[PDB]
């Protein structure tokens, strides 16, 4: 641990505990009195990622589904970022379910919220590249307990320049993220694009509603990729709503350069809800 418990950052943020490990801590804000999330990076670290995380978090201020930026700093021993602390993550909430599945109501409403977060990061010129259940968390306040938040920009990459031109893909781009929700393109070590974050959303939603993915037990990265490539994705949609074939067909047609049709995907969730009598004001499964 970079920071021991009770350490005070800039005479304001007192360390309570390590939440996930850079390193992420729950801290006490001695000025405002609320608890906050505090992420640190050792100043000696070769590849410096938190400077990029701060840039992403700063460009997203105003958009829904992002933590409020509180502060940041650099010092001789560490670099740090302070942000609004969230609550329960989607991976822990799903494993807490009696069958390890969410209802279609929860799944569809989480899908809408995550897609908005995905379109938001893409609208500021970044790819997330690590879309997975544990990188999304519900709020911890009366005003945020039904809002889903996008977390961890440690694997993000700018896909544009200053003029909004799509930057050239590299010939090979070594994939760094998690295996389970990675698209086939990511497994092939090809430059990831906006469609690859949408592929991850698709695998997440299948898992939420079904409780498992076919490659779940496989640990070897290469084996998972080979199963995914050969796997008939239509078979994943057996117990999923019918419109998801439009979601799957659309993302399968995209390439690195092509801007996705976020409204086509959003209609897929909105029409699946409407055709089942699902309302926005509905209670989530953990409630
Ligand atoms: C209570 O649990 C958590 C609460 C969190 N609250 C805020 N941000 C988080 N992570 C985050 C957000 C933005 C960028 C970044 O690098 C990391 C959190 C992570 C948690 O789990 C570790």
């Amino acid at each position: 641990d970079i920071l021991p418990a009770n350490y005070v950052v800039k005479d304001r943020w007192k360390v309570l505990k390590k939440i996930g490990g850079g390193e992420i801590y729950e801290a006490m804000d001695l000025l405002t009195r609320e608890n906050v999330a505090l992420k640190v990076e050792s100043a000696q670290q070769p590849k410096q990622v938190l400077k990029m995380e701060v840039a992403v978090l700063k460009k997203l201020q105003g958009k829904d589904h992002v933590c409020r930026f509180i502060g940041c700093g650099r010092n001789e021993k560490f670099n740090y970022v302070v942000m609004q602390l969230q609550g329960r993550n989607l991976a822990d909430l799903r494993r807490s379910q009696p069958r390890g599945t969410f209802t279609l109501s929860t799944t569809l409403r989480l899908g809408k919220q995550i897609l908005e977060s995905i379109e938001a990061i893409h609208s500021v010129g970044f790819l997330h590249r690590d879309i997975k259940p544990s990188n999304f968390a519900m709020g911890r306040l009366p005003s945020t307990y039904r809002k889903c938040y996008m977390l961890d920009f440690g694997l993000a990459r700018q896909y544009t320049n200053t003029t909004g031109d799509v930057r050239p893909p590299r010939n090979v781009a070594g994939f760094r993220g998690t295996v389970r929700y990675a698209s086939v393109n990511a497994h092939k070590n090809r430059e990831m694009g906006r469609h690859d974050d949408l592929w991850s959303l698709f695998y997440m939603l299948v898992e939420f509603a079904v409780g498992q993915l076919p490659w779940r037990k496989i640990k070897d990265k290469e084996q998972v990729g080979m199963i995914k490539e050969k796997y008939e994705h239509r078979m994943l949609l057996k117990h999923m709503p019918s419109e998801f074939h439009l979601f799957l067909d659309h993302i399968a047609s995209l390439d690195y350069f092509t801007k996705p049709d976020y409204q086509l995907i959003m209609s897929v969730f909105e029409n699946s809800m409407k055709e089942r009598g699902i309302a926005e004001n509905e209670a989530f499964d953990w409630e």
